[PDB]
């Protein structure tokens, strides 16, 4: 069997990797979309497909106002006792020297079955983890932010006994480990195989100094040594390597013998004329932040990746059969049932009569005005991820403003202040029209407001499509679905990343979505025929 | 009869002036700091006391997560048909090329309450305004925002007709003025004197260009022509006077016959040997955006700011009584309510955040999120409303590990704050360090080397002396002797003069403080909380 | 025999080996510290001593008003047909999206001089380099700049043919190389050894990127084939290698049949907390980019670099007896230590003189330390993380744009300078200016130090403890007191400073100043080098 990375394609950071029996679990990080925890489910480590979405409800997961890249960071999915353990973190604070947030667990028999109500686990830190030792007892790890504490000097990972009976965490923290020289000392997971408890963490930051650092130590409090080689994974040290930024890494040994490790990456764009290692000369990544998997081998004491410490494209697979669940390829909700498909997600807060419904109009999806793109509140955006270079989006699109506040349309997103967006608005002189915006930066662009395109009063529907290839990617517009206009902008996909966008938060990726806003309040509604996503 | 401006000291921009018969209000902004509105009574249009903080639940202003510099703009407090109108804003997007937000209106047969439940009248601007024409029917007015609406190019004050049997408003907007080149259109309010409507709105921005512009027409809807002087105020042109930045008018007619307009202003501190219209050479203004009061008389169907357009220091009082006469103040946190000089950041006092009640005589504050959270901070402040003063606390507080702190502040923004606290170390017991937040970098000079506190001292007292460009934190262990912290700091980086961005200016606060990073549980307790100026 | 890098310490980037029979010969960058050119000379390639510096007049170098960071970029000291080539750059821009200079030749038949007047070679590009074939025929190798021809896209290595005999340049040029993906392609060396012509060459940078690149072709004008390993020599995938930045190497085999390459390298300083591979991580370099050694040893018809492709502080010498050869200057003597250096300009009687009062260096009054004109400024390199610099000082000013005293210096807008003036209600003080970023520092102006007015001498000390130094003063020449500031050593580097210029390396140095003109003048009596 040969796997093909990544697994997980698209904004899918923070792989955790758990197993019941001979079924296998990753959960990835969301940030600030919603629901919380995208979890995948696969009977070989080759092929994944979502079974389950956990934190669904406001009383689990509130997001309303949460800054850029804040909400849900990296999760922890492990098994134990007859039960899945899910600890998450909630962050409220991403522009600052220091953040704060609120780290939960939740629990559920069966992957899918309703999760229970959060337990809270504490604020003083990122990267939960949950380690459930061969003699029951249970330990709480997790990386502490705070001044002086992002590797400011600081990057420490800390430890509390967690009582499963009654929920508490125990006061004493003791610390296992406080960095390499690499620093950014994050993720933290125990293990224990042979006669050792192994701590796997991530050092050198999320970007293309990721890497995976492993120490062990008989006793679980430590002192803990390093791994040989101090980096079990990493791809900084080769700038063509087609995967990046790999680190993050979740181990889990399988029920066949064998050993493997998810770990995030991403692959980037580069562009023309930019040496490799100056600045941004590694590339641009719009598809984020993915999950891949690598086969693992000991030796001495000491796991390896096999091939070597980078990432790799192909790995070799399981002692098992494949048995894929999902059909690959082309993407579409026509909206015809009661849910919107499991690929969608609301930006903070959760889809209902607010945003849109699916029975007013019964075959379409209807999404009602209310705030802009560069909103943390409540906008009508349903958007999935970007999981190709090149493909192509489209949508139909019924929709009748009465001024200059009311549009709809579709958008390319990344975060509130890059993004870009090609709508049906109403202007005063003409009618309804067709203008783009996009932000840069937080800067805007909007080239077509003085000369709009204009939409012909007969026309019942206004088709609407992105075209995306590598490093550009733009939008095209139809009154009839046949004939087909470009609109004359060409927009930048590597700008949709964070190698570009920069500051305090952390990448997740690109996302296409349908939009409907009305800044005036006065109330209005765009409905949306169908949704596609179609890769190349 | 002699009115020294600011009348109203400290943050308190926006000044929205009624009156209900001989009683006279003004309602100012408070934008991210709950509850939301105050307002201010007076008989003399001199001396003013604060009477009301309306937006005092949920319901009416949910300012969770909202950005610094959001919450609630320039509001409008008006009296008609037995009642209180009070048009107000939560914004919900500050640093964007365009904001988003929601408008409301609360009604009150009295001053005190009880006040309505809010109706939505709209969100496509900000500077809301209601205007009862003589004849029953009613007009709201607002600056419409969005792409293409924040003077790049467009400046425009809209209306719409107003239904107040239904409180629905008509889908038509009449545009009413689009601006002159100082741009920033905003701030409309619309007044019936002799045979004329008159248009009042405020341009050039906020700071030291702000200026006051009237306009009249025969009919509501125009077309409006401007002032013969087009600019009824400003201090633009005057880099010396004492008042800057005034802006945003009020007007009007008192129970008298006279005319009187309440408009916005700073006092600006200035840098030595920093030229005068060089870039910050006008000065900082730590005590933010305050409201001043002038006269105003009339010629040939226009009103005039008396003496000139710039804000003076002194005014001439309306044909009134004096009543008996920003001063020293202390709250012993005595009674089940905090002080009406304090407020929290967002959200409300609940025992979220702390407890009047939980240890009588004592404010006790539950520990949750640093200063630099939009969510829950257990923070409680007052107003910086002079240049020289001092603020003091007695503390009790013993945490337990690095991630709990319980304190002072000085405060403007979560981003632009310094903070002196007692914590726990390791090896060492409870320590008293400094956190300064200046353009969101930090600084904590104390922390290799902390200032020791004693294992049996009861209490931690806390003060600093604010001294115009500069301030000081102190400690003590028995309220007898003090001791500084060996940090200056600079009150001139308090102010939106220094902070800059796309928020507007606020002013700075002075408040109590206790956090638990770490979510395990903590609280302070303080004795009392004293501002006593110079 | 071991050899320890760096082999030549402080400001000396650049190294061009030769050698003339069983004589070896460096020569270095000097960028705008006249006069130009280092050229130092071993037996052994362990111990090197400065022989010669080349370009000392004006006819042959002319740097007054050059940019910071111009002047003399990597040069290429060469041995043939009985005498020295010498190919040097003046570049004359440097903060601009491309650069212009002037590159020229100059022979001699020794080493120590004569050496002719300058011949032109042409102004579009830098790196250049003089090959002498076996058949009798040489080639000017450089490499192009301009629009677009700095790394965007473009980095090329051209060959114009040389005819000695009249000294021109054939006008086609031959493109040899284009570069791979590190790009920054760079100083072209060309070698035929066995039936190969080898082309070396520089890529990635001379930052923390940089790297040696091989290529090799049976005929001159290729095309070329990489070497297996593409990059031959680089330290960037060990970030902890006390050696870094390893590049822009010189191959040379000696007199015993041995092949040795000259190398830049830096040895960089890290600041507590910060994150190993974060900006700034890798450290910052106030010696500079100095000049290592490694031992090359051949497989199949390619070079390596013994035990890796890192730079060592330890290597194997060649096959030869170890042959050997603190710093003070007492003015005694017609001429400067020539461990000291003027910025672009020479030394005359504008600047200063050792004979107006014999036994002291005396300075007149010119322009302040961040003029690219005429500084009487006087200053020598940092060879090491912890020294005392000190000096004797006779000034007696009489307003307040007359100043002098001791600075710590590396470009005209990054420096820090303390000094003895004249306040107007006071009388001689003693004060400090640091420019950083081009931003003033001015701590002791409102408080300034005061002297004694019958204090005939005021001595001057700084002391440099690896990221800090701080100055001290003294008017006994016994008791010494401290100036309450502590200047960071770290920023004086390339790695603090940014921008276009290139790492030179942190120097310190005596400065006389009168902004005014009326004319004045400090008395120096020794300048002292001392390290830990
Ligand atoms: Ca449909
Ligand atoms: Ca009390
Ligand atoms: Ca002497």
């Amino acid at each position: 069997m040969e796997i093909t990375n990544p697994i997980l394609t698209g904004f899918n950071p923070d792989p955790s990797l758990c197993r019941q029996g001979e079924d296998y679990y990753i959960a990835t990080s969301t940030f600030e979309w919603f629901p919380g925890v995208r979890i995948y489910h696969s009977r070989d480590l080759k092929n994944w497909t979502l079974v389950s979405t956990p934190l669904d409800r406001v009383s689990m997961l509130d997001m309303k106002g949460n800054p850029d890249s804040g909400g849900i960071w990296a999760p922890c999915l492990s098994y134990a006792d007859g039960k899945f353990w899910l600890l998450y973190t909630d962050v409220k604070i991403v522009d600052s020297p220091w953040k704060n947030g609120r780290n939960f667990l939740v629990t559920a028999p069966s992957i899918e079955g309703p999760w229970s109500e959060p337990i809270p686990m504490g604020n003083g830190g990122f990267d939960p983890s949950l380690f459930h030792d061969d003699d029951g007892r249970k330990y709480y790890l997790y990386r502490p932010w705070g001044p002086r504490h992002h590797s400011n000097p600081h990057n420490t990972i800390v430890m509390q006994e967690f009582d499963p009976q009654t929920g508490t965490l125990s006061p004493e923290r003791k610390t296992l480990f406080t960095g390499t020289p690499l620093c950014y000392t994050e993720g933290a997971h125990l293990y224990r195989h042979a006669g050792w408890y192994y701590l796997m963490v991530a050092e050198g930051g999320t970007s293309y100094e990721h890497a995976v650092v492993v120490l062990r130590a008989k006793t679980i409090d430590g002192p803990y040594e390093l791994h040989p080689d101090v980096t079990m994974m990493t791809s900084w040290h080769l700038p063509e390597n087609p995967l990046q930024k790999s680190g993050h890494g979740s181990l889990l040994q399988t029920h066949t013998g064998e050993w493997y490790m998810a770990y995030l990456t991403s692959r980037p764009l580069r562009l023309p004329g930019v040496p490799l290692l100056a600045s941004g000369g590694r590339g641009y990544c719009p598809l984020g932040r993915e999950t891949g998997i690598a086969r693992i081998e000991w030796r001495d004491g000491w796991p390896y990746v096999e091939g070597g410490k980078h990432a790799q494209l192909t790995v070799k697979g399981p002692q098992v059969a494949e048995q894929p669940a999902a059909v690959q390829g082309s993407w579409r909700d026509d909206f015809d049932g009661s849910t919107l498909d499991p690929e969608l997600q609301t930006l903070r807060i959760p889809f209902d009569d607010t945003l849109g419904s699916l029975t007013a109009r019964p075959g379409y999806l209807r999404l009602y005005g209310n705030d802009s793109l560069n909103s943390t509140f409540t906008q009508s955006t349903v958007a999935r991820r970007w999981q190709h270079f090149i493909f192509r989006a489209e949508t139909r699109m019924q929709f009748s403003p009465v001024h200059f506040q009311q549009s709809a349309g579709l958008t390319c997103y990344y975060n509130s202040k890059n993004w870009s967006y090609c709508f049906v608005d109403y202007e005063e002189g003409q009618g309804r029209t067709i203008k783009v915006i996009q932000l840069d930066h937080n800067v805007p662009s909007w080239p077509l407001h003085e000369q709009p395109i204009p939409v012909p009063e007969q026309a019942e529907s206004v088709w609407l499509r992105v075209d995306v290839d590598r490093l550009v990617y733009r939008y095209s517009y139809s009154f009839d679905g046949e004939t087909w206009h470009a609109v004359p902008v060409t927009y930048e996909a590597w700008k949709l990343s964070d190698d570009y966008i920069g500051g305090r938060g952390f990448a997740t990726g690109a996302f296409v979505g349908l939009h409907c806003e009305d800044i005036s309040g006065d109330g209005c509604h765009a409905d949306f025929d169908y949704f596609t996503y179609e890769p190349a």
